[PDB]
């Protein structure tokens, strides 16, 4: 055999990568080991990041038909159980009226339910179709490097036999046992049972959060609404016991599902690459589903990458454009394995302010229930303490707009304007900010496309470099045509203004841009700016071609 | 004929003001010179205040029935004409998604579109079902008053007949140029210009892709009366014949779709604002005592305010269980929000004049100087930038007029006989007052909006309130107001519903939005009155703070 | 006081009357004794031809707005309680998807759930806005006739005062107990009972996964007044007091759902018909001249279809357009409809006490007799199993009257001097006459609905007629029909508006439907009258042809 990009892996970031190279026209064998996609729905949070990614791709639509929306997902209860007396509850995925403020405002895109069951196939089947070889059962087993390219040693689990594939890159969308990041030699630093049951819970559910937590600690959640679900907490036909004393109630007929278990050693990997192996997804970060960072960071590795390869492959990019890769990749997996760890201990306090031990029993959870409805002073500040507790605990529950979307890449990628980083004036991890210094994901706002709105986002990415600018940023054409050509690289200039193609119908783009209406935006394919100029100055203007080469490594 | 209140008007306020009356029980006779409710569409933006008050009174689902409701009211288009190019578009009637969080944090309601048209019969209808009397095709010519009550002169244009009506109150709800305003001998300020509106049919392909409740033309609007097919057109005693047809073809930009030019109507207003809105037995609310330009759309909304603050009053005082002196608070809290609205709606004005400056031009502009301000619109220059950076800008600040003037609408502060003091100062407003809500819990504001839940299905602080009745809310180690609201109530004769917000309770504070909300501890107890204003408010449930609820009733019933 | 008819009665046959006489210009006066439209649900079932009507004058996108639609009608259940054992459930209002066809088959309008609670105002606010005067608290005493006109004496309940009023023409909407027709001296046969009604409100977690109009209980019923809060059970001067709310308890079959016990009435009925429903100057419509049981939900329906007959008659007749001998047809015309209603509604009544038989039960069971007709349904015997087969066959007898009878509905068949014959002979129905409406374009039928379109877009053949006014229907080789129609109209000084429906034409047949329905050749042309009846119909555009429609104008205005 042979191929360009050698993908191990049919997860979420392998799936993306396939389809992403496929698409720019790079030729690429994916591999997976076992008979099917996923068979749990697992990871579930579809952020939007990922839908961005989605849409830009033309998935999102498809997407959304399947996945459930973000106003079914936001009444998060704990309770004792379903049909029993609640706690309290608290506005998970953003749906505060003012964090969904803050959502909408952020991306054309929104939160939705989507599990990998669903997810996986979908991204799976389009990676073929966009060009890319596909071969499941068949097993990674090892490969050797050369400077020329790379030769791995390929198990086919139908007909029995092995054989090598030679390749340019490989891709480590391995998983969290990655043996891609042990053969690459990556450096790392830095559990819960399953049950999936069948139960017509519409009706303590019509009445919408895209979860039930009940106090250990046992979590219910929507896989289907409501007739399919999932149980998990931190077994036999007493499985179905289990299911009844979480709904508080055997009135309902449970069909037990299937019974896995999911453990987790949560390191992240210091460096992604080594060579010609690049590693993504849960090869390079294993962590906690607290914040639903998982498969949405996973999706992201591989939309930073695959671009970046096609230019290499074309010769367009020298090699060295792959180096950042690790540069802009690596401190997302550190930052996102040490958030959803840190979301873990949100929710003690709660145990706590209940005046629990952490494994509480029958008489002593009957007991705290009691002490909160206490009429005196002392069950005033109980209450209070819960609360406290509760909400602490929506970090981990859609509170983190900022860890999901203050993306600041640091790298030869990116191209600095000489401005000094402005920071973040409210916390990075609750509240996301715009900005269009380079390093940042350029900023949604809505423009008009035939007075019809279209996100600036729409104007970018498919492969591509694009360049955004006003109408006395005219100039712009022209030098993005004579650094195209030269260059041999698509770059796509788009003027927003009025009597254009696209106009800044709402004023909101002179309001985002931060420069100038003659500035201009260099928005890489996976949507980070990458280059920033003020105005359309002669220096302005012969700064591009510097930059353009600079990003690629020429 | 003998009545407890004569109402003197049938539209917005008086109509309101009926359907409360007899809500509470009192005999009232609404009277009407004409003989349908209005015509026109005339006011037709609904506030979350008026929204608050047919959720209230029951009409909130049919209201919405019939509404356009918010998401189809955003879209302001700034253009030359319809099917022509647009300077751009505003998100108006708070459809930015910050202000629409503003928007939804603040009241269990949101803004619709409801042409007078509608609400009028709407609420007259309800009015004489609840038990009122409406007369329409009679006239108010005059009153006198006496110690005891007042007898008005009528003049009935059915019959032809004049007779007199017995009434211990009359209620000047008769619009703009208030007869009854004038025999009270009410003062008018702030006297410191009329508009012509054609209504017309068309399916107008072109109001779609956006959805909003006006456009205007550069200065005619397109305002929305049905999406999208009934129409009118407005702008700044004239006639206009078939060339209104012509008129209606010019600022649609085409001649091509068939349109049906309807009824042509004038408004003319006189800027002023009472100074005072009661003399004696007589009350006069809504245009009677604010007449203001349409920016804004404060005047439907705050008439009806008018007679949601006015009504539970007369019943208390009609009933014997408030002293006549609770009357005089409806001055007190009313006539400061009269003043405000006059000056309010005309301020937004101005912001109009610089959105032709920005333009460089004249304030009339021929065709040719404005095909020209479009050319250097579009020019590719530093100073083209400078233009539209301009243009934006101006057009910017006429949302203050457009759905920007949250504050103006919902941050009524109360200080009368009415509301009695906690004690704490003003915390005034943290931002600007008009552009901004800003929730209190302290006596003389709204009771501010949050969800609870009743068996775990949400409903507002508001629902627990109102119905004509005054309400206490507390906590669990508040227990004790209970006991003291039934004390009170027994004694005083009035009714008081005290309600235990908490775990296992009726009403459960399921987000913990109210303890978020309320700025005092669980014991402390809000008391809301009938128009849903807090009158008093206790820290806790400690005996001095418990002692206390009696001295406001009184004080607040004037006993 | 002098006008030119005085409308006795503001219910929906008066209400309806005084709107359409607005419409077409002519000065009424429509009173009511009461303060208000009626406080009850009362009549709720909209059917297809009062919706055709309402969509003619403008306000069935305001009635669908109000009104529960079809599909959550159909849900009929039949059970001992609510939430107790179903015996089984009916495809109530055409819910059958058969059923449904032949429904959206025969008019562009569909049922719906409107009480009169909400129909009321909003026809009583169209009139007096489309310029009828409207007068409520006012008593009609009697009145006398002469030659030129009539005169009624009135008693006004505001003032006290009583007066007269001058009118061309009285109209007797006055209700079950018309003192207009007693006065007139209308003759009444078929007088071969009482109901009680208990509102309440309960949210009814039980009434959703069906959703339906009605639940009866064995004989109770619980209709529905709004979904699903609102409440009202009905059961066949009687007082009842608080146990009202036991009585509720009982039929919901559980006494955990909070209820609020509202107003209790009965409705007392003495089934009848006017053998004729006009005297001289005096026609009465409505309940006035067909008093019956509400079994099919035909009363309010037929009441404002006799108003719908009778206006645009009465307007051209007092333009001076028709002879006063055109408004002899109302009665020709409504009288058999009278009849009919009347007999269909008492004949349904005996489709009930089969139920009772299936399940061996007398007309009155005890409590264990019925828990034991429940056990001796789930026999698992041969008996068994014929008691099942006899209580389904019961069951669905009882369809005629709950949504079968389309038929009745909308099989008018006209005969009079308001129609002119075309010498076919009458073709009957296919299928029973009851059941099945059978669409007809031979004069005396109403219009038959098919699509066509204008601009692409779906319109109705009914849309292109109506308005107050005559429609000439025909194809492109009918253009001689535009001619003759055009002489006609100025010669006899009438209305006349011709559509030529084909290819590159304002009214396209897009579907063919039209050519399928009007069973003439495409140069034949149909009448259509302002109620969209038709009056002529020729075959060709033959001379012979288009001479006769000079003819038969004349005919139908009597001149
Ligand atoms: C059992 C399980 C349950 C989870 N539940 C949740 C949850 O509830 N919430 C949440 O937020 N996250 C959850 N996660 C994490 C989540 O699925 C993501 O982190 C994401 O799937 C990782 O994507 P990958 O695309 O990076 O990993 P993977 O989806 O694991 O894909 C790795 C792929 O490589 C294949 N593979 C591995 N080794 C070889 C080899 N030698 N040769 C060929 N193919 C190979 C595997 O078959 C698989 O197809 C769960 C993960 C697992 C494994
Ligand atoms: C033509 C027109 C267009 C308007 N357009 C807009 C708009 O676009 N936007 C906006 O925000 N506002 C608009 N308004 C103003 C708006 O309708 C409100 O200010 C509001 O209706 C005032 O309520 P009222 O209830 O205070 O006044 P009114 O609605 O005017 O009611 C007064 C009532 O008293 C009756 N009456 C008066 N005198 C007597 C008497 N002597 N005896 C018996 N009855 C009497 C009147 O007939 C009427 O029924 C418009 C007003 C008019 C007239
Ligand atoms: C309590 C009740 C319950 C009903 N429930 C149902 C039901 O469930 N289903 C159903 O199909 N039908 C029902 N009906 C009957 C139904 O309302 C219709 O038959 C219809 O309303 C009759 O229309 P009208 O317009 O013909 O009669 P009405 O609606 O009765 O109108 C008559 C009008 O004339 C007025 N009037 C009478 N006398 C005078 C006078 N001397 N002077 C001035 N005004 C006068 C009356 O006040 C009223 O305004 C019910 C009727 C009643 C009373
Ligand atoms: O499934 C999740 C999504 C977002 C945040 C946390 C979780 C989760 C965390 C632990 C057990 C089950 C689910
Ligand atoms: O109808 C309006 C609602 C809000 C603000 C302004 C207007 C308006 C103001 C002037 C002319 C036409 C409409
Ligand atoms: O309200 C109805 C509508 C259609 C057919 C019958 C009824 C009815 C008949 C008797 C009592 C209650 C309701």
């Amino acid at each position: 055999a042979e191929t360009d990009v050698l993908i191990v892996g049919a997860g979420p970031a392998g799936a993306m990568s396939a389809t992403l190279l496929a698409s720019l026209g790079i030729r690429s064998l994916m591999i997976n080991r076992w008979r099917s996609t996923s068979p749990g729905p697992r990871s579930h949070i579809i952020n939007q990041r990922t839908m961005e990614i989605l849409r830009d791709i033309g998935l999102e639509e498809s997407a959304k038909s399947l996945a459930v929306p973000k106003e079914y997902m936001g009444e998060h209860v704990y309770a004792t159980s379903l049909a029993g007396e609640e706690f309290g509850r608290i506005p998970a995925w953003a749906s505060h009226p003012q964090a969904h403020a803050e959502h909408e405002l952020a991306s054309p895109s929104r939160y939705c339910d989507l599990p990998q069951l669903y997810f996986e196939p979908m991204v799976v089947s389009e990676a073929a179709l966009r060009g890319a070889d596909v071969r499941f059962l068949t097993e990674y087993l090892g490969h050797v490097e050369d400077q020329d390219g790379v030769t791995a040693r390929l198990l086919d689990h139908v007909s029995g036999a092995e054989y090598e594939v030679r390749a340019k890159y490989i891709i480590g969308a391995d998983g969290a046992h990655s043996l891609v990041a042990q053969n690459a030699g990556l450096p790392f630093e830095g559990g819960s049972i399953n049950i999936e049951f069948s139960a017509d819970l519409s009706s303590l559910c019509e009445h919408k959060g895209d979860m039930y937590w009940m106090f250990g600690v046992a979590a219910l959640r929507m896989i289907r609404p409501w007739n399919k679900w999932i149980c998990v907490w931190g077994t036999k036909e007493e499985a179905k016991k289990i299911i009844h004393e979480i709904i508080g109630t055997d009135e309902i007929p449970v069909e037990v599902g299937p019974i896995s278990t999911w453990t987790i050693n949560q390191q992240y990997a210091v460096r992604n690459t080594s060579g010609r192996v690049f590693c993504m997804g849960d090869a390079v970060h294993r962590h906690t589903p607290m914040g639903g960072l998982g498969l949405n960071t996973s999706v992201q590795d591989a939309y930073n990458l695959a671009w970046k390869l096609a230019l290499v492959l074309k010769g367009t990019a020298a090699p060295t454009l792959l180096d950042s890769y690790d540069a802009e990749r690596s401190p997302v997996a550190k930052q996102i394995v040490e958030r959803a760890f840190k979301s873990l201990s949100t929710f003690p306090p709660v145990f706590e302010a209940l005046s629990l031990p952490p494994a509480p029993t029958e008489s002593e959870m009957a007991e705290a229930l009691v002490r909160l409805k206490d009429a005196s002073e002392e069950g005033a500040k109980r209450r209070a303490a819960l609360r406290k507790a509760m909400d602490a605990t929506i970090i981990g529950l859609g509170g983190g707009h900022g860890v999901e979307l203050n993306q600041r890449y640091v790298s030869r990628a990116v191209f600095p304007d000489g401005t000094p980083d402005p920071g973040f004036v409210r916390d990075q991890e609750f509240f996301y900010q715009a900005s269009t210094r380079p390093g940042a994901h350029l900023p949604h706002v809505w423009l008009t496309e035939n007075q019809r709105r279209i996100s600036t986002l729409d104007l970018c990415g498919k492969g591509r470099f694009t360049l955004l600018t006003g109408l006395s940023g005219a100039a712009w054409k022209h030098e993005a045509e004579q650094v195209s050509q030269s260059l041999g690289i698509e770059l796509k200039v788009c003027v927003i203004g009025p009597g254009q193609e696209f106009v800044d119908t709402y004023g909101e783009y002179a309001k985002i841009s931060e420069i100038g209406e003659s500035g201009a935006l260099l928005v890489r394919p996976d949507m980070f700016i990458a280059f920033r100029a003020k105005d359309a100055s002669r220096e302005g203007l012969e700064q591009l071609n510097v930059a353009v080469k600079s990003i690629l490594g020429r």
